[PDB]
């Protein structure tokens, strides 16, 4: 077991195109995955808008769709074969109702989402109804899509977090000292390699982003290279035509998913139960 993590350590960037990966993909042997989403409401999205979206809130309501809304749409539009389903789990957090504690449903008995289209559909009509709070930590996403995992018994999920990735720092520590919001994210990010799950951070707006590469990287306590960092608004702010960029997207989301596959059957977790991941209950949308 101690030889299999370091052979899992880090995951670089093994693959040029979509169809490398693809094809990486059937010979791992992944036949059945689905997605789960989490999406960022903290009130950082108010300010990472500055040079990426002209001076506006990443959540801000205008004529033309916010980064949020162009990263659910091109999510769906590229992603969207990997959930077996198209019943999409999502989950908002950092709002005033959850802050850094909890994730609420966007739908009412936590009902998954039929599809990206009431993904986009529901931000929409949510998102206007929100206080954007904080402080911002992944914790309670992650914690989420374990449970899912878990209550599945083990079925492979790739939880899809969009946020501006400015997760509650200490502005002036000098040293490697972590906030409470941060320590609780990397635990979580620990504890989640207890399962079959892959995480996709796809950033919206300014950065920074030293801390979604440091999850990407650079955590040596957990079992597996569960974590890939996506730029979406460096590949969107390219000179190329909007399908070149789409596929650039679904490359940078996928790249880490073949090792991260195979990590799952070589660490014995795919399709069993850890056992011990206790069980979070999302809050109910703000109404
Ligand atoms: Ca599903
Ligand atoms: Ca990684
Ligand atoms: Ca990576
Ligand atoms: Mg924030």
């Amino acid at each position: 077991k101690k030889r299999l993590e370091r052979k899992y350590s880090k995951i670089s960037d093994d693959y040029s195109s979509l169809e490398q990966v693809t094809e990486a993909l059937a010979r791992a042997g992944l036949e059945s995955s689905n997605l789960i989403v989490g999406i960022d409401f903290t009130k950082s999205n108010e300010w990472t808008g500055a040079r990426s979206f002209n001076r506006k809130s990443l959540h801000f309501i205008g004529s033309s769709p916010n980064p949020y809304e162009q990263a659910i749409t091109i999510i769906g539009r590229t992603l969207a074969a990997f959930d077996e389903d198209n019943l999409i789990p999502c989950y908002g957090f950092g709002d005033a109702s959850t802050h850094d504690q909890d994730v609420f449903s966007f739908n009412s008995e936590d009902r998954f989402c039929n599809g990206f289209e009431e993904v986009l559909s529901r931000y929409k009509e949510i998102v206007p109804q929100l206080k954007l709070a904080g402080p911002t930590s992944f914790a309670p996403i992650i914690d989420m899509a374990m449970t899912i995992v878990e209550q599945s018994g083990g079925q492979y999920h790739v939880l899809v977090i969009i946020a501006d990735g400015q997760v509650t720092r200490s502005v002036d520590t000098e040293n490697g000292q972590l906030s409470p919001q941060e320590q609780k994210t990397v635990d979580a990010i620990v504890q989640a390699s207890k399962l079959p799950l892959s995480i996709v951070l796809v950033g919206v707006g300014d950065g920074p982003w030293d801390m979604m590469r440091e999850f990407d990287d650079n955590i040596p306590a957990r079992a597996f290279d569960n974590f890939q960092f996506v730029n979406f608004t460096e590949i969107m702010a390219k000179n190329k035509a909007q399908s070149l960029k789409e596929t650039e997207f679904a490359l940078s989301a996928l790249m880490e998913i073949p090792q991260q596959y195979k990590a799952t059957i070589e660490l014995n977790l795919l399709g069993r139960r850890n056992g011990y991941i206790p069980e979070r209950f999302p809050l109910p949308p703000p109404m």
